[PDB]
């Protein structure tokens, strides 16, 4: 580490693109760049962290960020005026912890229904159509819909529709006792989504990458992503819109937003090549466009770059569903909390508890809950 | 790599144990290193989840489920020669779903230690401590110090009138049925809280605060284990230990905790680990080093054990022992002594009432301690 930088990026993202860029930055500077992305960086983080090692940059979305900063993990940044300008306030709002700044933000993420228009020419407006919609699909020997059923990430916007949410935000500050999670709209999203499996319009156990894979391959008219999923869609050729999601009992889908952002950590002795490479390289269009070249970021934080991108209806679609959700609280629950409704969502699609129990689960967590299970 | 490295908590006979290391140096040429960090029961689960840490952890055998559960114990195999020299109960309490994953040292639990001289008769009953309180003001001295920062000294009379952790029902723990909010803990800790509230205790009042107050005689009863004795002795005061005392007539129950040396699943070291414990530590000699600097209360290795169970210190031990009970061992646990810890620093300081305290302890919600 002594002289040189790492970077760790999840391996969704453009992760070719951002190592081109830490080639750019060893041509000029000399120092070497290394980017990895290792399974469960977000769990990992903090552990190595935690003992004083780790790489120098982390990147994740913003809301485990707060966590971090508690923990001391990471350093304070300072950009001047200048820099700040550059950016838009609402991506700095997300990286904001204690009135300090704890990361750069790079780009603005939310979830969109990504449709097959060939099989599919109208989407719906609405989930209470899919399962009608499913039945007449799997004529063809085709389904409706597949997403991330392992991630909590994905069936949220669904949640959140009728009402859920995760803990009630308060003039200023965040209620943390107040949890929305097993609210009766809460319930209502997921009992839905669970119905679609117990009817067999989607499988339980579909995670990230059949999902993408069915999706690609033509073998079902939709499923749910980010911006970073539109790369290999584009290798597929399949014929793709991109669109609001379907409401539900006439509620719009709310999706979380994340702000992916880049944090220097609290350990590192190049601290100050890491600003360099964060403020000089990587947020200008060059250093984003390489990246975002690899895979789509999103509507991305830098208002130069953000004017050609803000063009293109994907990112105008992506805006729109994330102007119906809602930020991600960075606080340092969020990670317990993802735990928990992480396994409240597995649990209740695979049978292995009811809705009502699951939430419940996921909104009081006592000593039987997963995350003091000291389990890995 | 050719190296022993042994962390072991700081009240302790962690010299003693240097001078067992020093032999097993003098015999095999491997270097052994005793360090006592502060927070080690919390240090190790994140230097040993990375793959580094100590070759060796000792701790009361509460927390190693948990550790081992997390995959950082590696499994021991005495056999059954080296198993028949300690007591079956002290193996039970390092078995995790079935293996042993410690060898088990000795028999931990609280008494009340009592200083003669101030108070030739200690009181039978927490009920009358107050009075008694009263009594020493007006001598410039008072009844009762002890930490008051560590849950594990208040549990006994938590636990009196029916306190518990997790329910124990047919070979296992029911860990939904939580009972530390229960009538039984209210009353308990409620009893506590008016003590400080009426000034018979400080709510501040730490490890280090209690032991001197003691020890330069200033209250007339501190409530520790068997490690405290030693500074005891060299302060020359004249102690008994004792029964601790009744709450609502019923006798007060200490968690009794194993004192336990786990092998770090990431060592290279792990046969000569297997080696110092077995054959070093686990012997007359071995204990008794150790036991000479900070005393370990009733031992696991019955050899050792039948010298120690003459001294009317360790017949105490036993006897509030046996009112007690064996700490779980399920992974649960780290969690719930940091509810606990909690809840009795925020009752006693005033930060909660006991009821919500407690309430919250038993139920840790999405605002508890435990997430921030
Ligand atoms: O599923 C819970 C998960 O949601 C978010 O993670 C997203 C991430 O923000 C996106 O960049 C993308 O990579 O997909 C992930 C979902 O698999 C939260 O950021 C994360 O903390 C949370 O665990
Ligand atoms: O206070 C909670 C605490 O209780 C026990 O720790 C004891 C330990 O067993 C004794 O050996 C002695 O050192 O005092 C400690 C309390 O300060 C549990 O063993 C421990 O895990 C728990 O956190």
């Amino acid at each position: 580490e002594e002289g040189k930088l790492v970077i760790w990026i999840n391996g969704d993202k453009g992760y070719n693109g951002l190592a081109e860029v830490g080639k750019k930055f060893e041509k000029d500077t000399g120092i070497k760049v290394t980017v990895e992305h290792p399974d469960k960086l977000e769990e990992k983080f903090p552990q190595v962290a935690a003992t004083g090692d780790g790489p120098d940059i982390i990147f994740w979305a913003h809301d485990r960020f707060g966590g971090y900063a508690q923990s001391g993990l990471l350093a304070e940044i300072t950009p001047d005026k200048a820099f700040q300008d550059k950016l838009y306030p609402f991506t700095w709002d997300a990286v904001r912890y204690n009135g300090k700044l704890i990361a750069y933000p790079i780009a603005v993420e939310a979830l969109s229904l990504i449709y097959n228009k060939d099989l599919l020419p109208n989407p719906p407006k609405t989930w209470e159509e899919i399962p009608a919609l499913d039945r007449e699909l799997k004529a063809k020997g085709k389904s409706a819909l597949m997403f991330n059923l392992q991630e909590p990430y994905f069936t949220w916007p669904l949640i959140a529709a009728d009402g859920g949410y995760a803990f009630k935000y308060e003039n200023g500050k965040y209620d943390i006792k107040d949890v929305g999670v097993d609210n009766a709209g809460a319930k209502a999203g997921l009992t839905f989504l669970v119905d679609l499996i117990k009817n067999k319009h989607m499988n339980a156990d579909t995670d990230y990458s059949i999902a993408e894979a069915a999706f690609n391959k033509g073998e079902t008219a939709m499923t749910i992503n980010g911006p970073w999923a539109w790369s290999n869609i584009d290798t597929s050729k399949v014929n793709y819109g991109v669109t609001v999601l379907p409401t539900f009992k006439g509620q719009p889908s709310k999706p979380f937003v994340g702000v992916l952002s880049a944090g220097i950590n609290a350990a590192s002795p190049n601290k100050e090549l890491a600003k360099e490479f964060l403020e000089n390289y990587l947020l200008t269009d060059e250093g984003l466009e390489a990246v975002n070249k690899d895979k789509p970021l999103g509507a991305v934080a830098l208002k130069s770059y953000e004017e050609e991108l803000a063009k293109d209806p994907r990112i105008a679609a992506t805006m729109e569903n994330a102007q119906k959700g809602e930020i991600m609280p960075n606080i340092p629950q969020m990670s317990a909390f993802w735990y928990a409704v992480r396994t409240a969502v597995i649990n209740a699609a695979s049978g292995r508890q009811t809705v009502d129990e699951a939430l419940k689960d996921a909104a009081d967590p006592g000593y039987d809950s997963i995350i003091y299970r000291m389990t890995n």
